[PDB]
Formats: structure tokens, C-alpha cells, sequence
């Protein structure tokens, strides 16, 4: 209940939220149906429109006008944004040459440059180039400020998950807005875009920027605008707040446009109808910049022009129907569209079975435009699993398509030509970033980066300490002129042991055999040197990874590779090796097919054994440093050490062998040498974080050998490919993957074909940031390069997408 009989007189767009049942006058009151009786009259004036004309100049103030052109409007702070242009011979900001803003140029009483976040819904990255002719204001921000050619949104590429990621620096699984639609089973409550339900605090985790600012004594304008407030009024309100006195004035502001997303859904991303919406956004930007210019703030304010997601071509006829797949279609609930989420229709139905639903959805039709996953099997780069609101069964839908339950859902709900939501690496989903102002760089292009990184920089821009978040603070220092955040490398927690030869062959009873009894002071001093690390600068090119948790591990050196071997998990945490352009691939000799060799540096009790793999009918093994890439027949023996062995399902060994035999060498050819760091990942609780030993759900049968959920590789080389990977003077180039360790290749519909037809496709889908591998392993990579730490942080956030 609201006592709407109070008044908005002198309260229009007040910053405090007034408590029920007293009537509100804030930019949220419309959404709560709680505005005072006179809110529209007083706070939503429209009389005479939004622009000054010559004949209004020097008018007598008339308080009913939307905005003013009277001589007193500047001190009142309520001129039309074009007042100075029309009435005072000034130029529009867009017509002014851009000139570097070397220092903030702020009016007295401004303690720091204010930040204005201009957020646009559905603004696809390619609009910056393709619409540049109709967006002169936005083109000026982009060209004169700092811009990325695109910015990567988060999955799902939907509005609220992405806006709240911008706000919090968190993945949707952590902030809680995991879709525009959600069921929370703990609260037994549903989230929808309609009504006031979405406003309930329980949906929104983490700490958004406006709360971060408030808690630390920086005042914030309100980030949510009711849909019925016109954009001209949003801009006027922000400009009015900016003329508040010092003590009362916010330092951070947000504007929001529902366009171009609204039209894009109707017309498709490049419908001819889309030019108008783009012009209109540009005009709104021009209003803001003109208004800042009037207030003498245009060389003071940092402006961020930022999108939430793009827009793809999607039409009703491109829908897959679960009714064509499932017999039981009425026993499921489906969240539909550009992603699918499935759960049981009724939690009383114990004939519900995820295993049979998944199997009925898997490679059933030759052109099938979606792929089913248990959420833990989704590419780790998506970070879309660790929340009770994410259903176990997920459908990744091909770009340009929808999934729906039954045909009737689509015609009793073509009425649309655009949509978004797809995998966040899809080009049509990429969105925009431009920063303009004293703290941003001048005329600077920066590589694409992920929207999860922005919260940190927004905190930097405002002098705030960010709340714990998923950005990597310092990874975007290259966007900034000043206010950089200079992180230190984390300290190593566990120091390695360096074991020498400590065990005789006969102390081992591993049930392994090797035909290795095939054997000089020339060639033995040499082998000893290798085992002492004489070739380590070749194979360990960026220093040893630091272990950031308490554990017990051994550094093991070899001619061809170096490893950090965990006595806890009985396998390497990491294995590092360099493969030059000239390296040659060989096979595993016939006599060495089943060769496994005890490592005389490591006790029996801290070794795997071959009996375990013989007895486990589901589990085989592979090796981390590939025997195929041995530098000599004698070196090959090192590759068969029990300390280089890792448990692998036969199905996964298909993938791994092809990567090791064929791809590594292909990457070395193309990249002029690669350095490879490979290892296991244990994430049984799918939280994106290294499991502790007591979190492991599966072992090689009868043993203490833990089964990895994933295997990773980090493949580094010289960004200037004229330099070989092992003699690189400059910046580095990286690609990584985190391949799921699965007992079948059901994910790959073409997997009965030759590995050359499907394995690299799998790998690309499981592309990763080095940073994702750091979280999953507790390791810190690139500790010793000649590069700046911020640059290394940027490298670590890099994602190789394979989009064109
Ligand atoms: C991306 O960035 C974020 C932020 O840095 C990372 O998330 C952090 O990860 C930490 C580890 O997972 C986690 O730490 C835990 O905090 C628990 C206290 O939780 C509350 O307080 C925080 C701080 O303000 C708050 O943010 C939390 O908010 C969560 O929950 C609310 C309501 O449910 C949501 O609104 C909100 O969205 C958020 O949910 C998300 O996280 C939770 C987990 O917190 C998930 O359940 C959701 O799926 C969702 O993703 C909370 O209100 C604390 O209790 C934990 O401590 C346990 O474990 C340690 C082990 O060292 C031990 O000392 C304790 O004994 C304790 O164990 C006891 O409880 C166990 C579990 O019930 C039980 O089994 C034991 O027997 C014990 O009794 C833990 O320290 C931190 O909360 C989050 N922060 C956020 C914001 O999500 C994220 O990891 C990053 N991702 C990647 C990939 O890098
Ligand atoms: C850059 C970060 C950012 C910018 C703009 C944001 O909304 C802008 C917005 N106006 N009107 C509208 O329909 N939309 C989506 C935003 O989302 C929210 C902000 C607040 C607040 N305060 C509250 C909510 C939930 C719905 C109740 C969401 C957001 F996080
Ligand atoms: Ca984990
Ligand atoms: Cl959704
Ligand atoms: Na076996
Ligand atoms: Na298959
Ligand atoms: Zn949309």
C-alpha cells in the first residue's frame, strides 16, 4: 500500500529511497506503482519538448517547460542540452576537434572526476564500424578516447546477467542472475522480467558498484530507469544531479537505453529499420556531451559507452522442438529460446531421469541445432554451473536458432527477427566498450577483453576498493592514463623438493614392466646433467609455476621436459616442455608400447602403479609429456616414467593422443615453436576452483590415484612469430584449453570418424584463459618473463576464440 497523497514538490528524482507507505519521487517509483499523485505533473514535464529554438532564448522562466532557455537556466542547472548552441553561439561537442585531455579540467568543488556509465542494450560490436556514418557523437568518443574493437559479454548473453556482471565484476553463477527467467528451489520462487518480483533483494548477490561506492563514502546516482521515463529526461536528471552542491552531488551515474535491442528483436541486427534507433542513441549521447560542455564538465567527466550483448538473426522457423526428441515431453519444464534449461516438471515424479533425457537429446538428428550437456560438462570458459538456479540439464543452442518444448509454444505465445543469449564467444553476441575522459587514454585501441574486468576499473576510476570479484585487477591497466592499480605477484605457498636418486628398482612393486634394459662416461655425465636440470631454461621458459596452496611436491627434470610432481595426487600438477619448429614426431617403438618405468627419485608409496590400471576395466592411462615428441630414442625412456603417467578413459585417449601426436607439432610449425604446460584438473564440485584431496569423487579402482575431471594445456609462443618461442625478446602469444575428461565422446557427434574431423573442433569449444586454469589448479604461471606484470595479467585473461 502507498499513501500517494504526499507530494513531489522539490523532490523530483530524489536520491534517498523514502520508506513505505510514504509516496516516492525517485526514478524507481513507477516500477513500484508508488509515485506521489503529482509525480507526472512535476517530475515528468514535457511542455515545449527538449530543445531550445532561437525564439525561446532569454525567455521568462516558465516552470512547466520540460527544459529552459531563460537567462537563469545555467545557475538552475536545467537548460535544454542545446541551450548554449542555440542561444549563445556555442558549438555542439561533436563539432569540436578532439584535443587530448591530459589532466582533469574540473570546476571548483569537484573532488574527483565523476564517472558516467552510458549503457546500451543489444548494441552489437559491429555497429561501431557499420553504423559509424549515422553516429557522429559515438564515433567521436570511440576515435578520440580508448576503445576495444569489441567486448566479450558473459553467458548467457542476456540483459540482466550482463548488466549485473558489469555492476559486480562477477560471473552470473556467483551473482545469481543466471538468466532473464529463473526458478530458485530453496526459496521456491520464480524470477521474471515482468513486475516488481525482480526487485526482491534475494536474487541479487555480490556487491554492485553503486553499493560499493556508497559504503566507501562516494555518492551514486541511481542506475535503474523506469521504462516510461524518456531518454531526454534521464539525461536532464543526470545533468541536474551534476549541478547539486558538493556535499550532495553524486560521483557515479548511469544512463540506460533499451535501444537498439528493442528494435533489433523486431527487425534483426541489420534490418534497414535499425538506422533510426542508432541515430537516436547517437543524438542522446550528443545531448549528454552538450550538457556536460555547458556545465564545463566535458574535460572533467569519464564517460563509459558500454553494451550488454549483441544481437543475432533468429526467426520462428529456426526452432528445434523437444517434442521431436522426447517421448515424455510433458514431464519436463524447459526454459526456452537461445539457451535451454531442463528440470523435472514435478519433484514428486520418480520416473524422471536426466540420463535418459540427455541420451534422447544427443546427436539424434544430422543437422541438430542444439547440444545437451550436464552443466558440469559445459565448457569451463562459460563458468555456468555453480548455482542452484542453473538446472542440471542445459542445451547449448547454435547461433541463429531457438529451442522450444512444443510447436504450439511458438505460435500461441513470425513475430521477431533478432535474438541473443547464445554462447558468449559467438561474434554476433559481442558488444561495445569505449572510455572517454581524463583518466582514459587518448586515441588508443585496446584488444578485446571481458566485461567481468570492468567493475575493477570502474572502482579504480572512482578511487574505490573493489569487492572480491572475478576480474583480474591490473589486467586492464593499459586502458588508463592514470589511477592504475599495481598488483604484486602472489607469494608462493609451497616450495618444491628437488629429489635425487633415492630408490633402487627392486624397491618398487608397481606391476609395471618395460623393455628398457638396453644399455660410457661421455653419455652418462650428460644424462646426469639433464636429471639435474641442465636443459631446464629450454623447457621451462617463464619460470616454474608457483603453487599457491599448502602441498608437497617434487620438481623433476628431464632432457625434454620438467614437471612439478604432487606426492598428494600421485601425478604432476604441471608438465612443461618446449617444441621447436624443427622438432620431429616419432612413434612409440613396438617394444615400448606397454612400457612404464619406476622413477628412482620418487618413493613407491608416492607413485602410481600399473596393477590399478590393469584391474580398472574403465580406466587406461596417458602421458603428460608426449613420448611422440622425444628428442632422441634414449630420451624417449623418460616419457615412460610412472611419474609422467595420468589416468585417462580410452575415449579421452583418442583426443589426447591426437593432440600430442598431430596438433602440438602443427602448432610448433605455425607458431615457430611452442612451449606447452599440461596437467590435470580436479573440479568435482564444478565451482571453477581447485578441489581439495577430500573433494575427489573418483579414483582409479582399488587405488588412491585420483581421476581428473579435465586436462589442460597452455601453449605459449612469441607474438612476433619471426622469433622462435625459446628466444623471444618481446610480448607473448598464448592459447589454452581445458578439455573435459569424459568416458565417451558423446559430445562430438562426428567422433566415429577420424580424429582429424572432430578433435580440434572439441578443443576449440573448450578453449580457456590461463586465468581459468589458475583458478582450477592453485598455480600461478608466467612468474619470470621480461614483461611488465600488468601485461602478463592481460595475457592471462586472453581467450583464443577461433571466431573469424
Ligand atoms: C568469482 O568471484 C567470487 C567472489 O570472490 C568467488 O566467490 C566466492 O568464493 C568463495 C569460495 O567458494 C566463497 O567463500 C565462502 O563464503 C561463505 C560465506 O558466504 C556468504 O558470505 C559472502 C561474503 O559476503 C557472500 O557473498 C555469500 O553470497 C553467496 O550466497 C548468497 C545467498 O545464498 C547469494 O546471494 C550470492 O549470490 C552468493 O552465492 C554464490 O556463492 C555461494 C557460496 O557462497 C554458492 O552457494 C552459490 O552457488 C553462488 O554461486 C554468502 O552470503 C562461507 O560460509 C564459506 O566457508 C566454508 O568453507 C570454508 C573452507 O575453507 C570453511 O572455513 C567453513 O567452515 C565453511 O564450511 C562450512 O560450510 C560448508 C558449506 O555449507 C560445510 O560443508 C562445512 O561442513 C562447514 O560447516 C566460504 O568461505 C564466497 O562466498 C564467494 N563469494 C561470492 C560473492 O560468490 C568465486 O569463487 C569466483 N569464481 C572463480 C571461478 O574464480
Ligand atoms: C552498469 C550496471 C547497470 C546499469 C544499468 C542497469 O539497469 C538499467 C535499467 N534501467 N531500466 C531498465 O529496465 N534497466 C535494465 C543495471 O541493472 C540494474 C540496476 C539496479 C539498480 N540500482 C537494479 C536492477 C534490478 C532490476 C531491479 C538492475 C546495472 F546493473
Ligand atoms: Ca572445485
Ligand atoms: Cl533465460
Ligand atoms: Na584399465
Ligand atoms: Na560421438
Ligand atoms: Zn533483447
Amino acid at each position: 500500500w502507498t499513501a500517494t497523497s504526499g507530494s513531489c514538490k522539490g523532490r523530483c528524482f530524489e536520491l534517498q529511497e523514502v520508506g513505505p507507505p510514504d509516496c516516492r519521487c525517485d526514478n524507481l517509483c513507477k516500477s513500484y506503482s508508488s509515485c506521489c499523485h503529482d509525480f507526472d505533473e512535476l517530475c515528468l514535464k514535457t511542455a515545449r519538448g527538449w530543445e531550445c529554438t532561437k525564439d525561446r532564448c532569454g525567455e521568462v522562466r516558465n516552470e512547466e517547460n520540460a527544459c529552459h532557455c531563460s537567462e537563469d537556466c545555467l545557475s538552475r542547472g536545467d537548460c535544454c542540452t542545446n541551450y548554449q548552441v542555440v542561444c549563445k553561439g556555442e558549438s555542439h561537442w561533436v563539432d569540436d576537434d578532439c584535443e587530448e585531455i591530459k589532466v582533469p579540467e574540473c570546476p571548483a568543488g569537484f573532488v574527483r572526476p565523476p564517472l558516467i556509465i552510458f549503457s546500451v542494450d543489444g548494441f552489437r560490436a559491429s555497429y561501431m564500424k557499420k553504423g559509424s556514418k549515422v553516429m557522429p557523437n559515438i564515433e567521436k568518443l570511440r576515435s578520440c578516447g580508448t576503445h576495444a574493437p569489441y567486448m566479450r559479454p558473459v553467458y548467457p548473453t542476456k540483459t540482466f546477467p550482463n548488466l549485473y556482471t558489469l555492476a559486480t565484476g562477477l560471473y552470473p553463477e556467483s551473482h545469481g542472475i543466471v538468466g532473464n527467467s529463473m526458478y530458485d528451489p530453496v526459496f521456491d520462487a520464480s524470477f521474471h522480467l515482468r513486475g516488481r518480483e525482480k526487485f526482491n533483494h534475494r536474487w541479487w548477490g555480490g556487491q554492485p558498484l553503486w553499493i560499493t561506492a556508497t559504503k566507501q563514502g562516494v555518492r551514486a546516482g541511481t542506475f535503474f530507469w523506469s521504462v516510461s521515463i524518456p531518454h531526454e529526461r534521464r539525461i536532464l536528471t543526470i545533468l541536474q544531479w551534476l549541478s547539486l552542491p558538493d556535499n550532495e552531488r553524486p560521483s557515479v551515474y548511469a544512463f540506460y537505453s533499451e535501444q537498439p535491442d528493442f528494435s533489433g528483436h523486431k527487425y534483426g541486427p541489420f534490418g534497414p529499420e535499425m538506422t533510426n534507433p542508432l541515430r537516436e542513441i547517437d543524438k542522446t549521447v550528443g545531448q549528454l556531451m552538450d550538457g556536460l560542455k555547458q556545465l564545463r564538465l566535458h574535460r572533467c567527466v569519464n564517460v563509459i559507452f558500454v553494451g550488454d550483448h549483441g544481437m543475432e538473426d533468429v526467426t520462428c522457423d529456426r526452432t528445434e522442438f523437444l517434442s521431436n526428441y522426447l517421448t515424455n515431453v510433458d514431464d519436463i519444464t524447459l526454459v526456452p529460446g537461445t539457451l535451454g534449461r531442463i528440470r523435472a516438471k514435478s519433484i514428486n515424479n520418480s520416473k524422471y531421469d536426466p540420463k535418459t533425457i540427455i541420451a534422447a537429446l544427443t546427436c539424434k538428428k544430422p543437422d541438430q541445432h542444439f547440444k545437451p550437456y550436464m552443466k558440469q560438462h559445459l565448457p569451463k570458459r562459460l563458468h555456468y554451473a555453480n548455482n542452484r538456479r542453473i538446472e542440471d540439464i542445459h542445451l547449448l543452442v547454435d547461433r541463429r536458432w531457438h529451442v522450444a518444448r512444443k510447436p504450439l509454444d511458438v505460435y500461441k505465445k513470425c513475430f521477431f527477427q533478432g535474438d541473443h543469449g547464445f554462447d558468449n564467444k559467438v561474434n554476433s553476441m559481442q558488444t561495445v566498450f569505449v572510455g572517454y575522459g581524463p583518466t582514459f587514454k587518448y586515441r588508443t585501441k585496446v584488444p578485446p577483453f571481458e566485461n567481468i574486468e570492468l567493475y575493477n576499473v570502474m572502482c579504480d576510476l572512482l578511487g574505490l576498493k573493489p569487492a572480491p570479484n572475478n576480474g583480474t585487477h591490473g589486467s586492464l591497466n593499459h586502458l588508463l592514463r592514470t589511477n592504475t592499480f599495481r598488483p604484486t605477484m602472489p607469494d608462493e605457498v609451497s616450495r618444491p623438493n628437488y629429489p635425487g636418486i633415492m630408490y633402487l628398482q627392486s624397491e618398487f612393486d608397481l606391476g609395471c614392466t618395460c623393455d628398457d634394459k638396453v644399455e660410457n662416461k661421455l653419455e652418462e655425465l650428460n644424462k646426469r646433467l639433464h636429471t639435474k636440470g641442465s636443459t631446464k631454461e629450454r623447457h621451462l621458459l617463464y619460470g616454474r609455476p608457483a603453487v599457491l596452496y599448502r602441498t608437497s611436491y617434487d620438481i623433476l627434470y628431464h632432457t625434454d621436459f620438467e614437471s612439478g610432481y604432487s606426492e598428494i595426487f600421485l601425478m604432476p600438477l604441471w608438465t612443461s616442455y618446449t617444441i621447436s619448429k624443427q622438432a620431429e614426431v616419432s612413434s612409440i617403438p613396438e617394444h615400448l608400447t606397454n612400457c612404464v618405468r619406476p622413477d628412482v627419485r620418487v618413493s613407491p608409496g608416492f607413485s602410481q602403479n600399473c596393477l590399478a590400471y590393469k584391474n580398472d576395466k574403465q580406466m587406461s592411462y596417458g602421458f603428460l609429456f608426449p613420448p611422440y615428441l622425444s628428442s632422441s630414442p634414449e630420451a624417449k625412456y623418460d616419457a615412460f616414467l610412472v611419474t609422467n603417467m595420468v589416468p585417462m578413459y580410452p575415449a579421452f585417449k583418442r583426443v589426447w593422443a591426437y593432440f600430442q601426436r598431430v596438433l602440438v607439432k602443427k602448432y610448433a610449425s605455425e607458431r615457430n615453436g611452442v612451449n606447452v604446460i599440461s596437467g590435470p584438473i580436479f573440479d568435482y564440485n564444478y565451482d571453477g576452483l581447485r578441489d581439495t584431496e577430500d573433494e575427489i569423487k573418483q579414483y582409479v579402482e582399488g587405488s588412491s590415484i585420483p581421476v581428473p575431471t579435465h586436462y589442460y594445456s597452455i601453449i605459449t609462443s612469441c607474438l612476433d612469430f619471426t622469433q622462435p618461442a625459446d628466444k623471444c625478446d618481446g610480448p607473448l602469444s598464448v592459447s589454452s584449453f581445458i578439455l573435459p575428461h569424459r568416458p565417451d565422446n558423446d559430445e562430438s557427434c562426428n567422433s566415429s570418424e577420424d580424429e582429424s574431423k572432430w578433435v580440434e573442433e572439441l578443443m576449440k569449444m573448450h578453449t580457456a584463459r590461463v586465468r581459468d586454469i589458475e583458478h582450477l589448479t592453485g598455480l600461478d604461471f608466467y612468474r619470470k618473463t621480461s614483461r611488465s606484470y600488468s601485461e602478463i595479467l592481460t595475457l592471462k585473461t586472453y581467450l583464443h576464440t577461433y571466431e573469424s
